[PDB]
């Protein structure tokens, strides 16, 4: 509440929300990601990744293609605004980023890059 948000990914490849609002009074924003499932990183990993809506597909494609040993992200990917590490059951990670990286009126998406086979894990992120 206010300048943070706690998000979960499960064994059903779902995030517990598909929408994040960042208040513009915030100097920083923090995402606390957790995994209440039972399965490990290699089979059911989740990360939290931020990019503009235009860049999401590119990030996911090159990320899925980068493999487990890179946490499913293209190394040196400038399109990534912020991200957590890849987590499995019972693990957690948090990322804090400067609200200055976002611009009001601009369209952003948060998403996971783990190749699950099910429908892409994503949601909207808005600066207001
Ligand atoms: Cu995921
Ligand atoms: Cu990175």
């Amino acid at each position: 509440a206010e300048c943070s948000v706690d998000i979960q990914g499960n064994d059903q490849m779902q995030f517990n929300t598909n929408a994040i609002t960042v208040d513009k009074s915030c100097k920083q924003f923090t995402v606390n990601l957790s995994h209440p499932g039972n399965l490990p990183k290699n089979v059911m990993g989740h990360n939290w990744v931020l990019s503009t809506a235009a860049d999401m597909q590119g990030v996911v494609t090159d990320g899925m293609a980068s493999g487990l040993d890179k946490d499913y992200l293209k190394p040196d990917d400038s399109r990534v605004i912020a991200h957590t590490k890849l987590i499995g059951s019972g693990e957690k990670d948090s990322v804090t980023f400067d609200v200055s990286k976002l611009k009001e009126g601009e369209q952003y998406m948060f998403f996971c890059t783990f190749p699950g086979g099910s429908a892409l894990m994503k949601g909207t992120l808005t600066l207001k």
